[PDB]
Order: C-alpha cells, then sequence, then structure tokens
C-alpha cells in the first residue's frame, strides 16, 4: 500500500498541515514568491489535497502568472471534480487574460458544482455578480 | 517580481530546486538552534523526501535525532548523509557519538578514526579534531581499565 509520497515516506499528515499553514500566512501577508515554494513542496507530497494546487494556483494569479494557476486549477479539476473553487478561480485568471466566453463557461460550472451546498453561500454570491457584470 | 518574467522565471516556478528548499531550510536550522528539536525534526524530514540527495538535510534530520535521544534513527540518517558527502567529518563523528549511547565501543571507534582522517590539517576544524582525540583516548583507556 502506497499512494502518495508524503505517505510512502511516513510523513504525517499533522506534518504537512503546518506546512500548509505556513505558505496560507506566507500567502496572506503578501510573501507570494516564498509561499509558491512551500506549495510546490506540498503538491508533490500530497497531490491528492485540493486546498495545495489551490494555493500554488492563488500564489501564481497573485504574481500576474495567469496561466501557470491556470494549469494548476487544471489538475485540479480533474483529481476533484466537484470542487467549485477550481473552475472558479481558473474563470478569475480567464478575465485577467480578457477571455469573457472561456470564463463566462467556468462560473457556469462552478454554479452547477455548487447548487443546492450549504457550505458555499458566500461563493454563490461572488459568482451571480461576475456573470452579470458579463 | 524578484523572480522577474522569463524563462527562468517560468522553470523556477514548474521545478523543485535547492533554491526551492532553501527558506524551509533556514526555518528547520533556526528551530534546531533553539532547541525545537521536535518542529525542526518535521521540517528536516520533509526536506529530506523533497531532495534525497542533500547531505545538508540529512546532517539535520540525525542532529535533531540525537538531540531527542533517538540514537538508532541518529546513525541511520548520518550513516546515509555520509554515503552523499564522503568528506564531511559530521557524519562519522556524530554516529561515533550515538553509537557509544548504544554500548557499541568497537563501532564508535572506527567513525572517529575516518573523522580523524577527514580533518586532518584542515584548520576549520580544529576544536572538533581536540574532542575527537580525547574520544578516542577515552575508548582505549576504558577498554583497557
Amino acid at each position: 500500500g502506497g499512494g502518495t509520497i508524503a505517505m510512502l515516506n511516513e510523513i504525517s499528515s499533522d506534518t504537512l498541515e503546518q506546512l500548509y499553514s505556513l505558505a496560507f500566512n506566507q500567502y496572506q501577508s503578501g510573501k507570494y514568491e516564498d509561499a509558491h515554494k512551500v506549495f510546490q513542496a506540498l503538491c508533490v507530497l500530497d497531490h491528492y489535497d485540493s486546498r495545495f494546487f489551490l494555493g500554488l494556483g492563488a500564489c501564481r494569479q497573485a504574481m500576474g502568472q495567469y496561466d501557470l494557476a491556470i494549469h494548476s486549477y487544471s489538475y485540479g479539476a480533474v483529481m476533484d471534480i466537484k470542487e467549485p473553487r477550481f473552475p472558479f478561480h481558473a474563470a478569475e485568471c480567464l478575465l485577467q487574460k480578457g477571455e469573457l466566453a472561456e470564463a463566462e463557461s467556468g462560473l457556469f460550472l462552478a454554479q452547477e458544482l455548487i447548487a443546492n451546498k450549504p457550505e458555499f453561500k458566500e461563493l454563490s454570491t461572488r459568482v451571480s455578480s461576475m456573470l452579470e457584470a458579463i
């Protein structure tokens, strides 16, 4: 039995969570480059945790690296097909690129993935507004 | 950005290099100096996984294990470290230190002779040379007592 690199190497998910807290805080402080390097490491250690690909993609987007962010969100979307944040942040990147039709498609996808789920109240609103602007 | 935006920038964002790991390495190192051995161990262990050819990471992992009294586990890390960098005398020296805790005198002595060979005439290692000679003498005397 082996699924992730961290599991194979007996790195506990508690070590990963401490590294995620560090990366998350670096991101919130505006240290996008430093956070991106911890998120690279976390993505290699556990390539099934959506938060690590959301974070890598958020650092890239913050640095204006829209295509690289979309790559992280494209992997996340195939790895976790019900997670609306992937198509949602991809659409944010596509808007910065001026690709309104593509952005709209992803926003409709995010909407279908959040329907009737109580956890996504705030995001539901964010998505409505954005489509309307478009 | 301080990363710019060319060929090298995109490459840096897509690959793990030693540069990717440097701040995590400084963190683990600082934690070790503060005596936060359990925290430093987590970070060094992740670093060893991310680059299992970097002797610096096995030195730190070994040192944290040694500081926590985990003598067998420290020796695994230090011996692997010596495969990666056979000219680093700290590996055989620290392993010798752990071997003595295990009651393995002959094994500790072989480790100290290698450290001694590695540090001959290196002004950098004058203090370590002094400790090594002291320990070798102590081993011999204990055995002859």
